[PDB]
């Protein structure tokens, strides 16, 4: 049943929320799955409010793989969780938990959180924009099949497993695939920063301790 993987359907559910996150390339919507991947929503919910992702670069953008952002550094040495030097439960010093989900998967337009190892989840985020037919590299015995059908259409499997997914884009992809577009032939094209201006927060969404 489709219905089980909340990436497949564009509808924002009851307990999912929404932002749109403004790029000097265009407005990317997204929908976040607190359901799932509580302390990566909240996290990034709560940078995004702060304004701690304004002005910041998307720092790795390679064409068939993933866009990433959420470094202060803008090196992708840098960035940290809401927890960090605040609630050790949370975040002991290196970041915080990967949350792995059964109904979550890298496919073309999932949100993931980068990781410098498993359990260092900071601030810094990805996009997945691979394009590729991956269903028959897939091994069909451990993918649902409505994810195998899904990735007909890109992404990026290998990682499933290793970090943790908390979105998914409902609208701007063609912005994702534009950001993507400036490292294809980057020798013969103008230099470009690409940033976020702004995050906005659509539907929120909030966590009981």
């Amino acid at each position: 049943d489709a219905s089980q993987f909340p990436q497949l359907t564009k509808e924002v559910g009851k307990e999912e929320a929404k932002v749109v996150m403004r790029t000097s390339q265009g407005d990317i919507t997204l929908k976040l799955f607190p359901k799932y991947a509580p302390l990566a929503v909240e996290n990034f919910l709560t940078h995004a409010k702060k304004g701690y992702y304004d002005n910041l670069t998307f720092h790795r953008v390679i064409n068939d793989f993933m866009i990433q952002s959420g470094d202060p550094k803008g090196d992708g040495t840098g960035g940290e969780s809401i927890w960090k030097g605040k609630d050790p439960k949370k975040d002991a010093g290196n970041g915080f938990v990967n949350e792995i989900s059964p109904f979550l998967y890298h496919i073309r337009g999932a949100l993931a959180m980068a990781n410098a190892g498993a359990n260092t989840n900071g601030s810094q985020f990805y996009i997945n924009q691979n394009k590729k037919n991956q269903s028959k590299g897939l091994s069909s015995t451990n993918y649902p099949k409505p994810i195998i059908s899904a990735y007909e259409h890109g992404g990026n499997p290998s990682l499933d497993g290793g970090y943790t997914v908390f979105g998914q884009v409902i609208d701007g992809m063609d912005v994702v695939d534009k950001i993507a577009a400036t490292s294809i032939n980057q020798n013969d094209k103008p230099e470009q920063d690409i940033t976020i201006t702004s995050i906005d927060i659509v539907k929120d969404y909030r966590f009981k301790n």
